[PDB]
């Protein structure tokens, strides 16, 4: 990962620009950032600027609907941008990219967008704001904004095919919605493509939480903004989840019971531990390739009880099995409070948070 | 013929495009001596002349236009206008007065796409400048007469924004073409901008009557009619493959041949211009001296096949034993082209002066509601 950043040119954030953020934000640090998931960036510091100097910024997340079963894995930006937008209290904007399912699947408009509704239960479960959050549809808010179509078009004048070939690797077998696509992922990036909450502002920067393996995919962004007299996108990247199986139980579902989150970390979670046990007493910890920490590592907010497992579980002290049932507590408290949550979201929330509204945000 | 799309026209020919030949290639059809008359029992009025002298002489369909309003099923009419700058000129007259012509005699709404996106991809412009064209070229579209109860007429930028129907349209037909096809038919290349690319879904969408839900009432199966030069045909034969499978009904057509420039049969009036048009924008003493001077005579007798005034004359005179005398006689030397250009100037003078009279009425407020959207009336 740290010839990651390298590869892309991104920076590296520090345990010292973590700091920075401390001082403007007044808590401490998410786990996220004192563990290290979230590692490099782009722009964090212009982000920074503006926050102290009492000028807003937003951030942006999106989900590609399709269908759902979203794993515990993809809570990962959503439980960060949460935290984000709580310490800062400043507008978030998630997009429900319907028509990309559309025009990359076999499902109508109505199923991709049903698929946009329901998925849209899940995100608000996470439990953003419904003061400081947006949450809509691509094929909604088309229809829906005097701004967003525009910054649409000014970002597919300023890219061509070969452009958006090399970093998609799109052929000519395409159809052309996917060919311009790009542009609608993009548009979400400047201010003024949400006129009801921001109004004809451009002067308002934006923060993109995601992986590191999608940098690639922002530059394009980045690059056409200078060109459209806007701010360029701040970048927070971050790691993969594990696989489960290896780096269908392919994956533990928000939608799964209690019983099969137990059986499937305890039958396809993957082990570090000599595990078949010759003498696994002092060797077999292998905290590197080993899916329970690795979670553990996302899921467990207590830094010492985690440390403990490490040394214990390198050590050979913790065998596996007794690792797995210290996740399962940690999952199976997570999910069906997720579940939860998910239930109370009434169609008249889920309608709320996905319908153009003012926002109450932190202009500071 | 040789080259016909919606960029260029040209042909080596003075007698200009080989229409029944560009029929055989674009696979529309000839609008038949006995298609006229259940235009004209269908409607009872007489066919307007660009009917009788083969101006529109190509169509898709619209026996099966006709098939549905004999039947009262409704149909609209859908033809657009690409404003690259602020002025138009008189061939542009031509798919407009028409469309005006089957309006009042089959009274049905028409919707009229100003393609704001389209020239601000292609052309040097600010996103402002491209609305203000699609404004300014509204006001003279609006001066062609058409009914303000009975007629929309969108800019794509601001109707993209607002409708509930637009936009997810165009995603449907955006499905179903590819890369590959529309640099066959558009000649697109991998050095074009993505906006440019996709951009036919776009015009291919006021196609259905799915994009104008409050026109409407979320219908989806109004049959659609659209009127115009045989060289926005690509775009439509495009639709036309793609409406069944989006589950639509094809869009029917009505094909002009083209008003030449004035050098010549070779190429159509543009808007570029090297000294080719005659602008709605022109005083009576330009379209005089542009007549005299620029339009290519023939002549030196007569022959009716090329002479840019003749043609011009098959275009606006009216009335078809005149026209028919004013042939005969050129042709057999009795006419003698300065009195030829003289006649032309005649019908092209008043013409242009009641455009601009009447688009001088087009205040700031009706521009606005033309373009607002609305219910219209059932038309």
């Amino acid at each position: 990962y740290d010839k990651l950043i390298v590869r892309f040119g991104s920076s590296k954030i520090d345990k010292e620009l973590i700091n920075r953020i401390e001082r403007a934000t007044g808590q401490r640090p998410h786990h996220f950032l004192r563990r290290g998931i979230f590692f490099s960036h782009r722009d964090m510091n212009q982000v920074l600027d503006a926050y102290e100097n009492k000028k807003p910024f937003y951030l942006y997340t999106g989900r590609g609907p399709s269908s759902e079963a979203m794993h515990v894995g993809h809570l990962i930006p959503f439980i960060f941008t949460k935290w984000l937008q709580d310490v800062f209290n400043v507008p978030l904007v998630i997009q429900m990219t319907d028509d990309e399912k559309y025009l990359w699947k076999d499902l109508t408009l109505d199923q991709a967008y049903s698929y946009a509704v329901e998925n849209a239960k899940d995100i608000i479960a996470c439990g953003f704001d419904i003061n400081k959050t947006f949450i809509f549809s691509d094929l909604d808010y088309m229809g829906m904004s005097s701004g967003f179509y525009k910054n649409v078009v000014k970002i597919q004048k300023h890219v061509t095919f070969n452009q958006v070939k090399g970093i998609f690797g799109f052929t000519d077998s395409d159809c052309i919605g996917k060919i311009s696509f790009p542009a609608i992922q993009a548009a979400p990036s400047f201010s003024n493509s949400f006129p009801q909450i921001f109004r004809d502002r451009t002067d308002i920067q934006c923060l993109i939480p995601c992986a590191i393996d999608q940098d690639p995919y922002f530059r394009m962004t980045r690059d056409v903004a200078p060109r459209i007299g806007y701010p360029k996108p701040a970048l927070l990247h971050s790691t993969f989840f594990p696989a489960l199986q290896g780096a269908p139980n392919s994956s533990i579902f928000l939608t799964d019971t209690a019983k099969q989150i137990k059986t499937k970390v305890n039958k396809h979670a993957f082990s570090g531990g000599r595990d078949t046990i010759e003498e696994h007493r002092q060797f077999g910890g292998n905290c590197d390739v080993d899916v329970s920490f690795m979670y553990l590592t996302f899921f467990l907010e207590d830094d010492d009880k985690l440390e403990q497992i490490r040394k214990d579980y390198t050590s050979g002290a913790m065998l596996t099995g007794e690792l797995k049932k210290a996740l399962i507590e940690v999952l199976q408290p997570l999910i069906a409070e997720h579940q939860a949550r998910r239930k109370e979201v009434t169609d008249e929330i889920v309608k709320e948070f996905m319908t153009p509204r003012k926002l109450s945000f932190d202009f500071q």
